[PDB]
Formats: C-alpha cells, sequence, structure tokens
C-alpha cells in the first residue's frame, strides 16, 4: 500500500482503498433504492459517530449488530474497491462524482457537517496510523494543502457547499458533529424521525447510550482495532482519537488559525451561520 493519491475527474484518492473503477461503478450505477440509507460526509467529521447511531435506530437499540460485525460491514463505503435491504451505505464522495441515479430517486441521504479546523486536526493525526495515507509532514504545509483542498477528496470547502445543494429535499437531513455533541439523544430522534423510524424511551436510551465516545471506543467492531495494520497501526495511535468538540484551538497556532478564517471568509461568502461559526 504506496500511501498515493491518484486523480478521478479531478478529485484526489488514496491509492489502494480506491481506483478509478470503483469510483466510477459507484458513480454511475443504477443500484439505488427507495428505502436505501446513505451517509455522506467529508473525512473525519465524524462518519464513524452516525454510522453507528444509525445502525442502533434499525435494530430499535438491539447492540447485537454493533457488537458482532464490524463497522464498514455495517454501513459500506460506495466508492471503495470493495463498494456495497434495507441497505445501509456511507460515502464521502462530493456531490458531483456521487452516485447520478440518486437525484431522481426516493433514496434518503443524512449529510453531516463538522467544524472545518477539527477536521483538519483529525485527519493530522489519523494520517499518522493511515496505511492508505501519506504522512503529515510539517504542520503549515499540511494546513495549507487542506484549504487548498490538496488531500484526498478535494476541499472541505467545496465538498459542503455542493453538498447542502440539497437542503430544502425532505430526503435530506443534514446534520453537525457539533449537534450530536450538544444533544445527542436529541440528534438521535431527529435522525429518527427523518428515517420514518421512532422509538421508545427503552430503544432510544439504548441508541444514546451505545452511540457515546467512550461506548464505541470501547466496542471492538466500532474501533477498526480490526483492520489490518497495513491500513492502521494499532501499536501506534487510534482510529478514536478524543472525540470532542474543538480540539482545534490545542493545535492551531493564533497565526494559522487567523490565516484559517480568512481562507474560510473568502470560501464561505454567504453561507447560513454553522453551528461552529462563532
Ligand atoms: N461517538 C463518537 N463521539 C464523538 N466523536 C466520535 C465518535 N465516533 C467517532 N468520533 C470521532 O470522529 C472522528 C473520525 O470520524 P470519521 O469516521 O469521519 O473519520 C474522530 O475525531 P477525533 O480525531 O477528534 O477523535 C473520532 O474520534
Ligand atoms: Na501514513
Amino acid at each position: 500500500l504506496p500511501g498515493e493519491y491518484f486523480r478521478y475527474k479531478g478529485v484526489p484518492f488514496p491509492v489502494g482503498l480506491y481506483s478509478l473503477e470503483s469510483i466510477s461503478l459507484a458513480e454511475n450505477t443504477q443500484d439505488v433504492r427507495d428505502d436505501d440509507i446513505f451517509i455522506i460526509t467529508y473525512p473525519k467529521s465524524g462518519t464513524t459517530w452516525m454510522i453507528e447511531i444509525i445502525c442502533l435506530i434499525l435494530k430499535e437499540g438491539d447492540p447485537s449488530w454493533i457488537r458482532s460485525v464490524p463497522i464498514w460491514e455495517r454501513a459500506p463505503w460506495c466508492e471503495t474497491i470493495v463498494g456495497a435491504s434495507p441497505r445501509l451505505m456511507s460515502s464521502h464522495l462530493p456531490i458531483q462524482i456521487f452516485t447520478k441515479a440518486f437525484f431522481s430517486s426516493k433514496a434518503k441521504v443524512i449529510y453531516m457537517g463538522r467544524n472545518p479546523r477539527d477536521v483538519v486536526v483529525s485527519l493530522y493525526h489519523y494520517s499518522k496510523i493511515a496505511g492508505q495515507l501519506k504522512d503529515p509532514g510539517t504542520p503549515d504545509q499540511f494546513l495549507r494543502d487542506f484549504l487548498k483542498g490538496e488531500v484526498q477528496f478535494g476541499s472541505w470547502f467545496d465538498h459542503i457547499k455542493g453538498w447542502l445543494r440539497m437542503k430544502g429535499k425532505d430526503n435530506f437531513l443534514f446534520i453537525t458533529y457539533e449537534e450530536l455533541q450538544q444533544d445527542l439523544q436529541g440528534s438521535v430522534e431527529r435522525i429518527c424521525g427523518f428515517l420514518g423510524r421512532p422509538l421508545g424511551k427503552e430503544a432510544l436510551g439504548s441508541v444514546v447510550a451505545h452511540s457515546t465516545f467512550s461506548a464505541m471506543k470501547a466496542n471492538t467492531m466500532s474501533n477498526y482495532t480490526l483492520l489490518p495494520p497495513s491500513l492502521l497501526d494499532h501499536r501506534r495511535g487510534a482510529f478514536l482519537r478524543k472525540g470532542v468538540c474543538g480540539d482545534w484551538k490545542n493545535h492551531f497556532t493564533v497565526a494559522q488559525s487567523e490565516a484559517f478564517d480568512r481562507a474560510y471568509r473568502k470560501q464561505m461568502r454567504g453561507m447560513p451561520t454553522f453551528p461552529w461559526d462563532e
């Protein structure tokens, strides 16, 4: 596994987990179903968190599933070399590469968004233990590429902007990491309402408890510890790092934090105020 990028229709992808073949199949496939469910996010936004929350919702709270099966098998990524009823799938693809057949179908999509800053810190560390990804290199340089969209999947800015074009639609829910972080149980109900799958105190309360950071970091099937070191280095670090809101303040120097606001301002021009925007 090289740890290099290749490009598809102009977008950067990691060698190995992805290939021209896979991405295409995902873009141009026809297998999209009315009851299918898609989790779509930009890496390090907390996909995993959601991938679990939903798995619990599905089984009304029976941890059975999330205990027995890994996570990359409960909500399989479309674009990956090994792409996927009721089907739960996930994708990091930008709106212009995602499965087209989607747009005309009644399928459901939950876009999760995270504070761009934390997403970088989060990606920084991960890259160090990720087999498919090249090592961070100097901080600044890493931050320069992120803002420049010179990383796997391209600009975080483009991604969230493009996808948000689905806001307004009823087969599309947009939610942020911060929200789950703020009121997880609330979010759970919401994401439940969105999927036409209600739960009783018992069920909901279960999903809540089982979705918590600690809980998940405690579940082998969910903490990625079962991946082959040739993709994650267990001896070094962990996929579920801290799991908190605003760890960016402990990484960015003011200089970087300012330059970021700059780039961010000249990119999120007239976007609505996001949770994290202070
Ligand atoms: N239940 C949970 N609660 C809080 N953060 C969670 C979480 N499950 C995963 N995460 C965090 O989501 C990030 C990875 O998401 P993704 O699946 O998109 O790559 C990591 O951020 P950190 O590096 O800050 O710990 C990870 O710890
Ligand atoms: Na690496």
